[PDB]
């Protein structure tokens, strides 16, 4: 399998985020066909965090299906460094996986945020799992920012010891809030 990204150009950390059920959510109908909603805070999340992270938007769908959705999130291409798709996943024991060791990045400096435990199966130590977004307006993206800002503003040398210090990474933003007095 090919390496997927050029060598770093620069930001101290790389943030790999899934598209489907994290930034957007799609539903099909007879009346309208496929329709896609954008989560509250998505534009701000990408715009603000791009100042601290190299952002890689890693879609779980084939390019032909999600290419345009991804583009709408950053039409002028100012925030997202790279777009990857299902074609870039490796296929192992019948599941597709976002193999971070193919990103040509130091894995002490990579975070992946995904909603499908298969996607981070090869690097669970780099992962922040998220409950899939259902399309209902919520503030979960905004709540994730303080931890991500913290990682970037403290260095950080290796994100993994901190990431894996939580009781339940699915509840990371809330636990981090209780751990820190701003
Ligand atoms: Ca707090
Ligand atoms: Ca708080």
């Amino acid at each position: 399998f090919p390496d997927l990204l050029p060598p770093p150009p620069q930001r101290p950390l790389t943030l790999v985020i899934t598209l489907e059920d994290f930034l957007v959510h799609s539903e099909w109908s007879q009346k309208h066909g496929w329709r896609t909603a954008k989560r509250p805070g998505a534009d701000y999340f990408l715009g603000y965090l791009s100042q601290y992270y190299e952002i890689v938007l890693f879609s779980s769908n084939y390019m032909m299906y999600s290419d345009k959705i991804a583009e709408k999130l950053d039409p002028i291409h100012a925030f997202v460094s790279y777009n990857l798709f299902k074609e870039h996943c490796v296929y192992k024991d019948g599941v597709h996986i976002k193999d971070l060791s193919k990103l040509n990045r130091d894995l002490s400096k990579v975070i992946i945020i995904d909603t499908d435990p298969n996607s981070y199966k090869l690097q669970p130590e780099n992962a922040i799992p998220m409950e899939p977004w259902n399309g209902e307006a919520d503030d979960k993206l905004v709540r994730l920012i303080p931890f991500l800002e913290y990682l970037a503003t403290q260095q950080t040398k290796d994100v993994r010891p901190i990431l894996n210090s939580f009781e339940d990474k699915k509840n990371l933003a809330e636990e981090f809030d209780h751990r820190v007095k701003k």
